[PDB]
């Protein structure tokens, strides 16, 4: 059908449908008399996961030969979404699979949604590492993931009378076709036990132990025919554990609960045991992998020449301490030695500055659970201190601040502080975020070590992000520029040239509106609601929280439900309200904004008055696979965190590349997206940074808003009145009271410019010509956005290995 | 090679070596440069399954299209042990594999011993319910085995210090290629709740639901192209169980444990909560299961012609009043029409008569649990006992004896009177047994109705217990009268013909000698253990229980080694007196015989002056794999319960098959084992049922014997001193109590008979010819005791159903 899918070659085609009979027969065991849709979904799974294994097993092969610098990119969450679609794409088998279906008399598409996503993480960070295992692949790195192949991923949230409500992710119920089970590698893991002092070192007795299985997962790039490896560890107890019996054996669960659950928390810390035990299985499991492979290459010197290890955040932060005690404790390296290749081979990006996020484990879990790692921790703090006194003698408060163990009511490990002594770079994820962490939270560590320090904007693979979800785009533009930009988005910029173009205008609008209209009746089928594809698409999709502001979002809408009711005769540009994410289970706060969303539409969508020129939604169980589907059809993107807060945001690109335009404050990476684009073209307003600072010198007084606004008074009264919630007047009282006295994150301050921002998106969508071309801008100008320019800057400057896009042999 | 395992075809090994190698690359991932035997096993396996599955889909279909009656075989085991020989045997695969295997550089005996038993029982009921499939589908009958998939089997059993440890058999860690799960098929159960009277019935309400999900395993007939099912269910949690939020998703393990692991006790009852629900679960998703396929065919008068359900003991006897619930509560049939239907339907098969094995559950366990079933159970009571009480009018004592109600201290519901109240047929399991029944424990069930007592002796299948296991044996039969032998095995008969030809004497004591000569390789390489192949193999492989009497082996080998020592420059025929069998982990008694085995052989093995005249062996973790390698090398066979308490035996007609003598009392089959090879050819000794009778009508008093025989008494005496365990001289005092004051299975009174019998087995031993002539006579009259004997009389006597030898089209 369209070009960018690929070739539907008659022996290929031919090929795919015996394939598919086969293992429909002799994998599925069933006859087409009984088979449901499920069952050809699975065929087709198994037909394409066929084509990825001979270039598996040669890609693995070539590293063993070559011996290349490897990359192991350490992570607690690995957001995969669906890999049907995503493999097709990759291996240019699409077309070919969709002719062969239909030919079968199927509906691929169809067969598409019934896959699970792989929901293993809560947000922006897990699919951060998702793209950037697509780009290494893309990239020809030597590259692995390590994660912990949860049980339950993210829970599927429903919404019942407005209200959030959690039910778990079997998502493996019917098997994963994609992973391939590696029982032979499995691997002990200790936990609790004591030190013992001898002749010659520690050593650590009278452990616990469980096992970690390995469970590896395919990581196609794109068309070059590499295929690398995501190997996540599931938890096992040993077949003596416990070893009256009943109950011995019922107990193995005490172990195996390890891997069964991911923590579902976004920004956020809770130091729970059990998210301790994930954080150092994973790490302990994979370090005694990334060893054994480098000895099949005694001399640690050359360990830093042949690994790299990438800290996701402070998550696996124990890596630090666990290589030093295995180079130490087992190998017998002496410490200062040994404390060299951990620098050389560890780095550390850090993802937030909010501290209810920072990573403080108690010493006392520590003591218990690890208690020679806790000695090591000790060992280094004290030579780290030694360092940092003789650079600022006599600067005894620095002493404190820079310390690895914070003094107080109980003892904890700053694991941050950690992470930035044992690595040799510590990056943030967008310009202004790496600013941000040398002149407060790290300045003390980038006074003493400023060359450790690094920027490396995020990214987005335009494969998932653009090609994969909005094949009618990518296929204009690649009847303009070919295809080369699929790998090289910086090519985009070719298409300010047809800025003025009449007909691409046209193609461009176009597909925006076919996209509209299949989202309008995706809503109407799944969840039979009814909304109108000729108004604006306005959506804030992200994980709720308050420094993300959707409740800034509530405000406006309000303010324009108010308008309308004050007005109702005069013209106003229709808007869909589309809001969509999930809370934290145990985030009580985030909870009731989803029920104030739910609320405000309850009045909204059923006034008379107000027709169909407004509608407010919220998109229940947001995840990657509906991204895929909310994204393209978008037509503004909200991204309204208060300035300082959001380290770079994902969504925003992702709405940038699939033909929306922003609204946004100057946060995170809209700073360099708004800079790509041009100031011109981008929806800005609110608080910078230093505005935020000026505020909070001065005290932040919400009351001298709600006096001096009356819109934004009458919007007070009318949720405090049970305006919102009849049967229940105070339901929303929590959240009055928090916005009128204690809101860190200013939602009144930025009220007036936002509301007047909104006036101007309002003002353009009346003119399509000059709306879609400020979008063709935007689009152009996405190229830095790729997780391929990202991942490019992180082997050069970090890992210090060069990407290559040379195809293997097929 | 050998000419019953079938054909070596140049275009059948071609494929299975084509095959075979794609499953390596595309099944396994993995290049012959780094695979390991277990990936060659796994290889193998996948390329056998294929076969199975063109014929597995269409004897279903046959089945949908012609709706014969189905029988449904519910047990708690099934003890089935390793699938890939029997597999080629069954389809005629086994010469073409080994030929395809040795081409790729592989022997496929090695491969072999790679593959784990499904261990899914405990002894002899399992492996009954196993050898039943395999006849069923033998005999072209649409029969399902239904029971539980148990996550951990019959424990592993490890031997330290003489005494053993129990681990955790962890079968299912590399996978299972030859099960199918069935997600989609996946059945409500209910647990707890209470019970609402409304207008129109009883409603079940405020229940715990557990979902239960099938795995299918194929089952191959023998040549005959028909494959029937084994369906194991599996308990899940439903995905919004009890749903702060990670401990509710960490609980579901309390839901799932249903299915986690087999209870390890044979032939005794534990009276534990976690056991009935196992029970329940199995009866509740198998019966929605069957009527769902019953109603795929409103009117239930049919339904006993179309549906048979044969009950495994009494452990899946809530399969009675569930029926009921399910056709009375939900259907809406009247109270007597349901009954009917369900007396039509079930059929009782009772395995036991020692009361420590017999199911009463507490009432207030059930009432808790299962409240609508007790209530049926106490309807089906009330009514039941007014039939006694017409027919036998003024009994007041036979109404306490035979209500399924027992009163006490905890009132207890008697499964066994449940199971004969609700089934039309009620079953022994050898004659002698069944004539016990109506003798003693169920004579008042008899009386009321004597119709219903049949008895069905039990039997083996002489594919996986002749084929398999001894393939030279097979041979030479073969060679003499054809291979049909092997489907109707009343044709060894035929082998009378040969007991005066001298090849055929040769042939038949070489084939025994190779097999023990491969035994004792056996023995040296995986326990390094020395033993003399020239010796008399004398043999006890059973489950530990006091009632099979290994202590009454113990005191006869004691006895032998007193005999060498007190004339050691005698000739005495040499012995390798082996002995092998799990205890139940809680077993006191069982597991302080093992210990004392393992005593004895630390003496004896040690002595010098003994020599290698007599060797004592321990054979740890004795399993069906291992009963497929000593069975096939033994020469003597230990069957020596006390009569009246083994109600069949099966092991017995193992060893018979396989060329072995027996030394056994009249007790369970043994009577009609004699019987039909001829008392002559059988060492037959001791108390008969009836004189264990007169014994205990007079006393037992062990006293008597200890003073009366001297031989007794230096044993005894050296067992108390602490000459077989210098440092605890008191260890074996609990079994010297038990021997001389509270002995129920009275070894003391068979110990003169045994000793004489057994000196009789040593005379024959040194007459090789006349040995070897009456192991002839054995093996011809063995046929009786195929399990095709044993289903074609339950299909025709039980069931209504006529077995077929007829081929389904390949
Ligand atoms: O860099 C990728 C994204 O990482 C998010 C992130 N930081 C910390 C976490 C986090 C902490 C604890 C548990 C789970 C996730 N998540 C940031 O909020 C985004 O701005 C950023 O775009
Ligand atoms: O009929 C097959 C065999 O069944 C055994 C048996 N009866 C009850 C059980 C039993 C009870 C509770 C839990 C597990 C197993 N096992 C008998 O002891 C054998 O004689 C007989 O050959
Ligand atoms: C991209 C993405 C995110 C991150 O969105 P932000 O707006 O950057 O927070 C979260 N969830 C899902 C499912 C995503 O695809
Ligand atoms: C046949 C068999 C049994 C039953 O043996 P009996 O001597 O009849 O108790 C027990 N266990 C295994 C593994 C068997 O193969």
């Amino acid at each position: 059908q369209i070009s960018v899918r690929g070739l539907a070659g008659v022996e290929n085609v031919t090929e795919l449908k015996k394939n598919f009979n086969r293992h429909l027969h002799f994998t599925l065991v069933k006859d087409r008399n009984v088979a449901t849709p499920r069952d050809y979904y699975f065929a087709l799974a198994h037909t394409v996961r066929d084509h990825l294994v001979g270039r598996w097993i040669r890609t693995q092969q070539h590293y063993y030969e070559k011996d290349p610098k490897r990359i192991y990119y350490l992570s607690l969450e690995f957001y995969m979404g669906r890999t049907l679609q995503n493999t097709m794409v990759n291996l240019a088998l699409e077309n070919a699979c969709d002719e062969a279906t239909y030919q079968l008399g199927l509906d691929m598409e169809e067969l598409e949604e019934i896959e699970e996503d792989a929901g293993l993480g809560n947000g922006g960070l897990g699919r951060l590492a998702a793209c950037f295992l697509d780009s290494m692949a893309t990239l020809g790195l030597a590259a692995y993931g390590y994660g912990i192949r949860y049980e339950f991923g993210i829970f599927n949230q429903k919404i019942c009378g407005g209200w959030q409500m959690e039910e778990a992710d079997d998502w493996l119920r019917y098997g994963n076709p994609w992973e391939k089970a590696r029982p032979e590698f499995t691997l002990p893991v200790h936990f609790y036990g004591r030190v013992e002092h001898t002749s010659q070192g520690a050593k650590w007795v009278d452990t616990q132990v469980v096992l970690a299985m390995p469970y590896d997962t395919p990581v196609p790039g794109y068309r070059n025919n590499v295929v690398n490896t995501m190997r996540l560890w599931s938890a096992k107890a040993p077949n003596d554990f416990n070893l009256g019996y009943i109950q011995a054996v019922l107990d193995r669960n005490l172990a195996e609960n390890i891997s069964r659950v991911l923590y579902p928390n976004d920004n956020f810390f809770e130091g729970k045991e059990l998210r301790l035990k994930q954080e150092y299985f994973v790490v302990a499991a994979t370090l005694q992998d990334i060893i054994r492979r480098f000895k099949s290459s005694t001399n640690f010197d050359a360990f830093p020449d042949k690994v790299a290890i990438q800290l996701n955040d402070t998550h696996p932060s124990l890596a630090i301490p666990e290589l030093m005690r295995v180079l130490v404790d087992l190998e017998r390296l002496d410490w200062d030695k040994a404390w060299e290749v951990t620098v050389k081979t560890c780095a550390y990006t850090n993802h937030t500055v909010l501290p209810e996020a920072l990573e403080r484990w108690p010493v006392h879990l520590l003591e218990t659970l690890l208690p020679r790692h806790l000695q090591i921790i000790y060992e280094i703090n004290q030579r780290f201190l030694n360092r940092v006194a003789a650079a600022f003698p006599g600067d005894v408060d620095r002493l404190r601040r820079m310390s690895l163990v914070e003094e107080g009511a109980v003892k904890r490990i700053n694991m941050a502080h950690l992470c930035i002594a044992g690595s040799h770079a510590v990056n943030g994820v967008a310009r202004i975020h790496s600013e941000i962490l040398k002149k407060t939270i790290f300045k003390d560590f980038y006074e003493l070590e400023p060359h450790k320090f690094q920027n490396k904007t995020n990214g987005i693979t335009p494969r998932r992000w653009l090609v994969l979800c909005n094949p009618g785009l990518a296929e204009i533009i690649a009847e303009r520029i070919g295809e080369e930009y699929i790998s090289d988005l910086d090519q985009l910029r070719k298409l300010l040239s047809y800025v003025d173009d009449e007909a691409f205008i046209r193609d461009v609008a176009k597909v925006k509106q076919e996209n509209k209209l299949k989202f309008a009746a995706y809503l109407e089928r799944e969840y039979k609601v009814h909304i109108n594809p000729n108004s604006l698409f306005d959506v804030q999709v992200k994980r709720i929280h308050e420094y993300k502001r959707q409740l800034l979002n509530c405000l406006h809408v309000i303010t324009l439900y108010n308008r309308i009711k004050k007005e109702p005769n005069k013209f106003v540009v229709p808007r869909t309200v589309m809001i969509g994410g999930k809370a934290a289970p145990g985030y009580h706060m985030a909870k009731m904004i989803i029920k104030l969303i739910t609320a405000i539409g309850d009045v909204v969508n059923h006034d008379p008055v107000v027709g169909d020129r407004l509608r407010v939604i919220f998109l229940e169980n947001y995840r990657v696979s509906l991204a895929e589907k909310v994204i393209p059809a978008a037509d503004l993107s909200e991204q309204i965190s208060t300035a300082g807060t959001e380290a770079s945001g994902t969504g925003n690109m992702k709405f940038m590349l699939n033909g929306a335009l922003t609204i946004g404050t100057m946060d995170g990476a809209n700073v360099e997206m708004a800079e790509e684009a041009g100031e011109e073209n981008f929806f800005i307003f609110g608080m910078r940074v230093e505005d935020v600072d000026r505020l909070d010198q001065r005290g932040y007084n919400a009351q001298e808003y709600y006096d001096r606004i009356p819109e934004l008074r009458q919007i007070i009264e009318q949720l405090s009145s049970g305006f919102f919630s009849p049967k229940q007047p105070d339901l929303f009282k929590d959240i009055v009271n928090m916005l009128m006295h204690h809101d860190r994150f200013k939602v009144f301050a930025d009220y007036e410019e936002y509301v007047k921002c909104q006036e101007r998106v309002s003002a353009l969508y009346k003119n399509p010509r000059e709306w879609t071309r400020m979008v063709i801008r935007n689009i152009a100008t996405s190229g830095k956005f790729s997780s391929d320019r990202t991942i490019a800057q992180y082997a050069r400057e970090i890992w210090g290995v060069e990407p290559s896009r040379q195809r293997l042999p097929a």
